[PDB]
């Protein structure tokens, strides 16, 4: 097999092969090709703008109890305890029923962030340890000096020294969280075009401590949770919600495979066997040229699918396609999380919740926004469109940007502003789309950044609407 020009074959110590690049001293477990050589010179990019990445710190200026519950305290200074099991408020402490107009419920995100606040302050062990990492290797020296320590040692002060030369940990972060997306290692691989979901990679085995780099990058975000910093590396809202342990659905399928989905949802919606479908319980795999075939239950490849066992079949094809290929892989890096921020800890946040606690939230140019907004079967004009303008103006930042996950996917907006809006094939700028009937709540594509909004009747209907949708799961 031949190399693209700089590469050579190496063997290591144990008789496995490797690839080295002698003109930039890159090196590889996988062969390389042009393919992967343009794909990781495009990746090189840079890896700057940090110190706008910084602007999410200033803008962050804000017997046990029983599981669920919280103590929060109103604006007068009165107790109350949050049930978030029952999404009530009481007056009366629910340990032994002593009591300080009921206080509605609420989410409250701030509050569940600064009890974990506390949950990891509580835990900090004293003094520091200090991470020594060369700026030009900065993802094996991180890596061999994270993984040298004991977990509990990460729970003290960072001090991290760039070879050769607060704010360091910081740019640690920052950097890092770009480093560990960098394909010569493997260990991820994009859904869409350009830099669009990420998401492990199958054929991460190809390096044989995958594993360990794995377990590595969960410790390490678990460590930016823990000590308050915010990291970019770009994960997707289902990958949150696996680390929340929370049920993956199809519409979490529409997010990371656009057209995985849409044969899912075909199936489901119509008669397969009026049209011939020819299908059975069972799907193929590859990885790194091997074929591999996976029964979705016993004997599957054998059951043909019909249209009394087909909801079960669209079932099983979501499950596998959520989980194929990366079980390994994602263990390692839960347990990597889990001995530095136990997953418990996590409990009642949501995959939203759990996003902007590690990337942070910026404030939201809402001229921006709304010069980079583009609609179908509507105008700017539409009564509908105005009350969407109007609603974002007269609600928080929190809100917006729980909408702006809510149409986008994510909290992270691009460096350029919502002109350079990224969808899965490419750029895609913010679009509300006029659907269905005022009975209809909102929905959203975040593949195409597209808002489905149904046509109400009132400014109060498209508020109620839009909140109910945007709180959701």
């Amino acid at each position: 097999q031949p190399l693209p020009p700089g590469w050579e074959r190496r063997v290591d110590d144990r008789r496995r092969v490797y690839y080295v690049d002698h003109n930039t001293r890159t090196t590889t477990w996988q062969r390389p090709t042009m393919e992967s050589v343009r794909n990781f010179e495009q990746w090189q990019s840079q890896r700057g703008a940090m110190q706008q990445f910084n602007q999410r710190y200033l803008y962050s200026a804000s017997e046990p109890l029983p599981e669920g519950w919280e103590i929060r305290y109103t604006r007068e200074g009165v107790r109350y305890f949050v049930d978030h099991n029952t999404r009530t408020t009481t007056f009366k402490d629910p340990r032994n029923g002593k009591s300080s107009p009921q206080i509605a419920y609420e989410r409250g995100f701030r509050w569940k962030l600064a009890h974990f606040r506390y949950l990891c302050q509580s835990n900090a062990l004293p003094s520091h340890v200090k991470i020594n990492v060369s700026r030009q290797t900065l993802f094996e020296d991180s890596f061999q000096q994270i993984m040298a320590l004991k977990p509990y040692d990460l729970r003290r002060r960072l001090y991290v020294i760039f070879r050769g030369e607060g704010g360091l940990a910081r740019e640690w972060f920052f950097l890092l969280s770009h480093e560990v997306l960098n394909p010569m290692y493997c260990l991820f691989e994009y859904a869409g075009k350009n830099n669009y979901c990420l998401q492990i990679n199958p054929a991460s085995t190809i390096n044989p401590d995958h594993l360990s780099y794995f377990c590595f990058i969960g410790r390490f975000i678990a460590m930016a949770l823990f000590h308050g910093k915010f990291i970019d590396t770009g994960f997707s809202l289902p990958f949150y919600k696996r680390m929340l342990s929370k049920k993956l659905t199809i519409k979490d399928l529409e997010s990371i495979d656009t057209e995985f989905y849409n044969s899912l949802i075909w199936i489901r919606d119509n008669n397969i066997e009026e049209c011939g479908l020819e299908m059975y319980f069972s799907v193929d795999m590859e990885i790194l040229g091997k074929v591999t075939s996976h029964d979705l239950k016993l004997g599957g490849s054998n059951i043909l699918v019909t249209e009394e066992n087909k909801d079960e079949y669209i079932g099983l094809m979501t499950e596998w396609r959520f989980s194929r290929g990366v079980q390994e892989q994602t263990k390692a890096f839960l347990d990597g999380f889990n001995e530095v921020v136990p997953l418990q800890w996590l409990q009642y946040f949501d995959e939203k919740e759990l996003e902007v606690m590690l990337c942070g939230m910026q404030e939201v140019d809402l001229a921006d926004w709304q010069r980079n907004t583009v609609y179908r079967h509507y105008t700017r004009n539409s009564k509908q469109i105005i009350w969407f303008w109007q609603f974002v103006k007269e609600t928080d930042n929190e809100v917006r940007m729980r909408l702006l996950q809510f149409v986008t996917g994510t909290c992270r907006l691009p460096l350029g502003g919502f002109a350079e809006l990224m969808g899965s094939n490419g750029p895609q700028k913010f679009c509300i789309e006029k659907v269905g009937k005022d009975t209809w709540l909102p929905r959203s594509h975040t593949c195409f950044n597209r808002l489905d909004l149904p046509p109400y009747k009132s400014y109060e209907q498209l508020k109620e609407k839009l909140l109910f949708a945007i709180e959701e799961t």
